């Protein structure tokens, strides 16, 4: 088919390979170069000679994992050599940074001989932190892997030993837990003996379980202590002295049947004779031992664990080695045990014991998991399989003693797992991290912000996200029969206390009326009018936001900008001199960018500029940073008719409202943000160090640009996020994202704690 073809264009095309090895620091000015190299490169050196430990501190040992293989157990193509099996090599690499960022160096070794494969492998002690065995045929990798595992001090893992064991294993305990079936009387059959079917026997009676319920197969029928010593010895040491010696005969009574062998190793004949609830595993990759639909036309109480992507639990691989490196790594283990092992198993099997986000089903085109029998292992490409499995592996190292590093703070050690999805997620988790220490100065007094849209699914998927996270109260408007039905039917457990409030059968209905009717009865709005008005939601959240049964509201998913913001400048205002202003956050590596404003004024007046300016500065000064605000315009210092004389006139302005700020303008863009332009060329301006404010002579030029940005510049930008009101309130848009009503959300309650303590004072 194409798909051959395809494969081989994606290793050919621009550069050919799937790898490349890039620095992490600068390195393009002369000093970078000698930092990086003599006469600098000397001084890390010199610490690592003295103490042998700092070598986890100054090189990338702590984040390298080798993935060695000599190329005879390539897949199901078998002994092709290890040239042959480069391809596999780098894709391996690619999922352990895909989901575990970590750096690996894939080797192949031209060498079958296991005493010269464990040499080689045993002198490149010094350069990984963790070696990664790969597609070693037996009985080779079994030797291979005992004798490196005690001659090297560096984590080893045979990722086809005991990968495939481990991700089964979990499946195994949430296959029993919604069955009943105590390990205890659990009857385990294993056909196909080979590599991953030792492991898998062993890591099942770890898991509660007895050998005398183990039964192993073979192409030769079932295997037992009768046979004259089967094959190699490995295979005995879990062999039994059970009578049957046929896989028809051996199933029956059989709790469940691990499949490690080629396909169409099933008849119906032993579907029908194992228990009330049978647990399949169909785990031959070219074609399944039995079809999930087959075994659906057989006995439907039989459990089907397959490991194939085109059916329902999948076992995959790289749910557990990325996972279990990371976390042998970060607390900078010597060993792999069987301790880190089990608790792997463990998390893998509680994390399918949870939600399933909508990040989750939307990167599997949009379906629904449950912990049923459909969903009994998390899904290979869930994000929190790194946050919840390489915690419990790391805590694991701790216990067993194998870890030589101390993780004291393990809120922080997740959230540092959690910051390599990238500035995006550390800013809002700065943010909500603020929302919490905000909170707790407050007493534990989480802001109420109400949602106009809770019938709009975009909302309830975000409001799940956002209530395990203690952002927010959250206040549903709408029919509480009507918004309860779609609940239910979008399976959100968590969003089933929260608050649904009818805008009309409200007890302060009346009385949001009257306060509507009075704030606007000479502005064309009569008893009549406001009445309607006041059944609509937008109009009703903003007056509980307005009067106070609210800190926060958050609408504009359903309806366009414009009319969103309507009733918000309508029902709430502004402040003294405070004019409605969207913002928006360049989040860069190093820094973040204020733009303003990019969705409400048209083409602000010097006077209104200067606002904007004030009210972005503020929004910086909320975390921490220091505000260095520069008005945009397309000349450098020039003062002409127009624009630069609107923008210069706006830096005058705001510098006289707020002297304590660096206020500057009219500069272009490049001048504003780079600080060696600005020193070169200007060295008059007020502005130093560059500027994180930027603010923009109209709408046509802000707009643009935070769009450009995020398209072409490929930079995180999250926003908009409106100013300027009295109360808090922000606007959504029918495009917005799940992630980005969260970020609003987030914003809402940070802006909501700030207004109540300023109004506190
Ligand atoms: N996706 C996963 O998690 C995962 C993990 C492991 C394996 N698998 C799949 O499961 C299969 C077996 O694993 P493997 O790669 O280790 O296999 P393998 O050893 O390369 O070959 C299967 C072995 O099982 C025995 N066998 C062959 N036909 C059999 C039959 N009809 N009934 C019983 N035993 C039979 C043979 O043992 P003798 O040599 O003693 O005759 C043979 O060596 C492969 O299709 C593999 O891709 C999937």
């Amino acid at each position: 088919t194409n798909f051959d073809q395809e494969a081989l264009l994606y290793h050919q095309q621009g550069k050919p390979g799937k790898i490349e090895v890039i620095s992490s620091k600068p390195c393009a000015t002369e000093k970078d170069l000698s930092l990086a190299y003599s006469p600098g490169v000397a001084a890390p050196c010199k610490a690592i000679a003295k103490d042998p430990a700092k070598v986890y501190d100054y090189t990338a040992k702590g984040n390298l994992v080798a993935v060695i293989s000599n190329g005879t157990a390539v897949l199901g193509l078998g002994n092709i050599g290890p040239a042959a099996g480069k391809p596999v090599m780098e894709g391996k690499g690619i999922l352990f940074k895909q989901f575990a960022g970590i750096d690996v160096f894939d080797i192949e070794v031209a060498a079958t001989d296991v005493d010269t494969f464990c040499n080689a492998v045993r002198v490149l002690e010094p350069t990984f932190g963790g070696i990664n065995l790969e597609d070693i045929k037996a009985p080779e990798c079994f030797e291979i892997e005992e004798r490196l595992k005690k001659e090297m001090n560096i984590p080893v893992f045979h990722d086809d030993q005991h990968g495939t064991a481990i991700v089964s294993g979990a499946a195994l305990l949430n296959a029993c837990s919604i069955t009943n079936r105590k390990m205890e009387d659990m009857r385990i059959v294993v056909n196909g003996a080979g590599a991953s079917a030792n492991s898998c026997a062993k890591i099942f009676i770890a898991l509660g379980a007895r050998r005398e319920n183990i039964i192993m197969c073979d192409s030769q029928g079932v295997i037992y202590k009768g046979r004259t010593a089967g094959m190699n010895k490995y295979k005995e040491y879990f062999a039994s002295e059970t009578e049957a010696r046929t896989l028809t005969e051996a199933l029956r009574g059989a709790d469940v049947f691990v499949g490690l062998s080629v396909a169409g190793a099933l008849t119906p004949e032993m579907l029908k004779d194992m228990a009330k609830d049978p647990i399949i595993f169909a785990m031959a990759n070219p074609e399944p031992e039995i079809t999930p639909d087959k075994a659906r036309a057989a006995r439907p109480d039989a459990i089907i664990a397959t490991g194939r992507s085109d059916y329902p639990n999948q076992v995959n691989n790289v749910l557990g080695f990325p996972s279990i490196f990371r976390g042998a790594l970060d607390t900078r283990s010597t060993q792999i045990n069987e301790e880190m092992k089990l608790a792997a198993v463990h998390a893998l099997a509680k994390l399918a014991r949870m939600d399933v986000p909508d990040k989750v089903s939307a990167t599997y085109g949009g379906k629904s998991f449950k912990f049923g029998r459909d969903y009994l292992i998390p899904k290979p490409f869930d994000t929190r399989v790194l946050l919840w499995v390489a915690p419990e592996v790391a805590k694991a190292a701790m216990k067993s003693g194998v870890a030589t590093r101390a993780i004291e703070d393990w809120d922080q050690y997740r959230e540092s797992l959690e910051a390599q999805q990238g500035p995006s997620k550390v800013f809002i988790r700065s943010a909500i991290n603020r929302v919490h220490q905000n909170s707790e100065a407050n007493g534990g007094e989480l802001p109420r912000i109400v949602f106009p849209e809770g019938t709009s699914t975009k909302v309830l998927k975000a409001l799940a996200t956002l209530v395990e996270e203690r952002i927010c109260q959250p206040i549903l408007l709408g029919y509480p029969e009507r918004v309860k039905e779609k609940i239910k039917a979008l399976d959100i457990p968590l969003l089933n206390d929260v608050q649904i409030v009818h805008p009309s059968s409200h007890p302060k209905y009346f009385s949001f009326v009257e306060k509507l009717y009075s704030l606007r009865q000479r502005k064309g709005i009569n008893l009549g009018e406001a009445e309607r008005l006041m059944a609509d939601p937008n109009y009703f959240a903003a007056m509980m936001v307005n009067m106070g049964e609210a800190d926060g509201m958050v609408s504009g998913s359903s309806i366009n900008y414009a009319d969103a913001v309507r009733p918000i400048l309508q029902t709430i205002g502004t402040y003294k001199e405070g004019i409605p202003a969207g913002l928006n956050f360049v989040l860069l590596e190093d820094k973040f960018l204020v733009l303003a404003d990019t969705t409400v004024n048209f083409n602000p007046s010097a006077e209104q500029c200067a606002q904007i300016a004030l009210q972005a500065a503020k929004i910086v000064e909320y975390f921490g940073i220091e505000p260095r605000v520069a008005m945009l315009s397309y000349s450098n210092f020039s003062g002409a008719e127009g624009t630069p004389r609107k923008m210069k006139k706006a830096a005058e302005i705001a510098r006289t409202l707020r002297p304590d700020l660096m206020i500057e303008g009219d500069m272009q863009a490049d001048t504003a943000v780079n600080p060696e332009i600005m020193e070169r060329l200007f060295p008059f301006s007020g502005l130093k160090g560059g500027a994180n404010v930027l603010v923009f002579p109209n709408l046509e030029s802000s707009n643009i640009a935070y769009k450009l940005i995020q398209q072409i510049g490929k930079a995180e930008v999250i926003g908009p996020f409106l100013t300027g009101v009295r109360r808090s309130a922000n606007v959504l848009q029918r495009t917005t994202t799940v992630d980005g009503i969260v970020n609003s959300v987030v914003f809402t309650a940070l802006e909501a704690q700030f207004i109540k303590d300023a109004l506190k004072a």
